[PDB]
């Protein structure tokens, strides 16, 4: 038995495109990834995704929606990182760039998986064919998946 930490991840997902940031520093630098972060005392885990959203890329969105969950372990690293993923379609602002992130939109036919994670290459398909998906993906540090597991789910 680990201990886990929770995380947010947020896709703005529109029917041609998807807006990805690129990871200016800390965790997963140099990768595309959607917006998020950990989830701070108090707030629900769907609202501390909205606020990392806001922090991150500008964008304040009224309601987001569960896609999926994920797990990642790291060898050397006891505790686990429960990410809780989520979309959203409907946007109102301009994505700004932050010193955590530079947020650029992608075509559909474009998404940028050699320079992102390498577990996302297994679940953002299920993230764009509009299915429920919880993960496992165990890495020795950032490049290389040891161990995984990926279902489809009716509930997140
Ligand atoms: N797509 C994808 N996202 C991941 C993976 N692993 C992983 O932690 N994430 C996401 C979850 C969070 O959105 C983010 C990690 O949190 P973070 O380090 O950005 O947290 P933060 O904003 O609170 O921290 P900080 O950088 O402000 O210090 O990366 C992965 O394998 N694939
Ligand atoms: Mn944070
Ligand atoms: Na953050
Ligand atoms: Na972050």
């Amino acid at each position: 038995m680990k201990a886990s930490r929770l995380y947010t991840l947020v896709l703005v997902l529109q029917p041609q495109r998807v807006l990805l940031g690129m990871k200016k520093r800390g965790f997963g630098a140099g990768r595309w990834n959607g917006f998020g972060g950990k989830v701070q005392e108090g707030e629900t885990i769907e609202d501390g995704a909205r606020r990392e959203l806001q922090e991150e890329s500008g964008l304040t969105v009224d309601a987001l929606h569960k896609v999926g969950q994920i797990v990642f372990e790291f060898v050397g690293e006891p505790e686990l990182m429960d990410v809780h993923v989520f979309c959203t379609d409907s946007i109102q602002g301009t994505p700004v760039e932050s010193d955590e992130m530079r947020p650029c939109w992608f075509q559909l036919d474009q998404i940028p998986f050699k320079d992102m994670w390498p577990d996302d290459s297994y679940w953002f398909p299920l993230l764009l064919q509009k299915k429920k998906f919880h993960g496992y993906f165990k890495f020795q540090g950032q490049d290389t998946i040891l161990d995984y597991t990926l279902r489809e789910v009716d509930t997140v």
